[PDB]
């Protein structure tokens, strides 16, 4: 049985952030629904990238759960995940089921937003620290990928490959992971 | 006055040899054209991701010429653009006008299809280095990034920032590359 990726897509997303773990998580053999937070419409993201999604967010969420939830960064992108009650109901479900949650650059600030993850070490974009610190609610870590409890974060585009590995690894294991990166040619 | 890039967007191309370089240049502030080769619907990347192009192949030349010509790469997406009498025109124009032409992981082999740059010094994908190769018409490189006479090519997803920088750098000069990357958080 493969293994479940939910990658929630929304106006102001960081394509980079979005394209590269959708893209490496497919190349694992993950089943990746890219769901559109405002609706089954293409997404103008941060670079003005336009990006189709497979589905909404309200009918991906009918063929929940998955074994991981990712949220890209992208500040505007970051804001509209972290003013959203359906984000914050997925999460919630993912976390009350122990499954894995992922989040980089700015997307962690959404976690803060939605009270996801309380007591975990985290790491952001570093302009996206302050924020995700407000309160102490999180320890922060300057590792390229941390993760801790359900939380796997990671800082900014140049960082996603690892980050996308690093979720390839939780689900599919480290040998998988290790096969997926040796053709991708990374440094 | 911006720098301009035509970025060629086939069916089966690899999406993240495509943002990477969109976004980054986008980041440099050149004005970046992501043309669709079939036309302006969107376009099916290798690894299922729909991006929708700028504009038509066919009007984007129309608003040409570019400082640069990019093609991406992922095999079928090469494959598509070795097959186009419209991309072979446009990097003609190029190669005659002494414009950059950048091409990445297969992208390469889309030069040799339409003899493009001959004699210069060219990487690909490792995959990808025996069709390039066919009849000795380029001479072979192992770095990430390498850049001959008009032509700058590059390896695979992994070297898309470096590849994408190296345009901005060509394009924009060494400072606004250096500015532009620091916010990305490469290793
Ligand atoms: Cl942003
Ligand atoms: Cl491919």
């Amino acid at each position: 049985a493969s293994k479940r990726a939910l990658v929630i897509l929304a106006k102001g997303a960081e394509e980079m952030e979005t394209v590269i773990p959708v893209d490496v998580m497919r190349r694992a053999g993950i089943k990746v629904t890219v769901a559109g937070l405002a609706g089954k419409d293409p997404v103008q993201c941060s670079r003005d990238v336009v990006i189709c999604p497979d589905a909404s967010l309200e009918d991906a969420k009918k063929e929940g759960p998955y074994d991981v939830v990712v949220l890209p960064g992208g500040n505007l992108g970051a804001q509209n995940l972290s003013e959203s009650a359906a984000v914050k109901e997925i999460l919630k479900e993912q976390e009350n089921r122990k499954g894995l949650i992922a989040a980089i650059c700015a997307g962690p600030t959404a976690l803060l937003a939605h009270e996801i993850g309380f007591g975990s070490k985290v790491t952001t974009h570093p302009l996206a620290k302050d924020k995700m610190m407000n309160g102490g609610h999180y320890t922060y870590s300057e590792n390229r990928v941390e993760k801790d409890g359900l939380i796997l974060t990671s800082r900014g585009p140049g960082t996603s490959f690892e980050f996308a590995l690093a979720i390839v690894e939780a689900l599919n294991g480290k040998e998988v992971a290790a096969q997926v990166k040796a053709p991708l040619v990374l440094k």
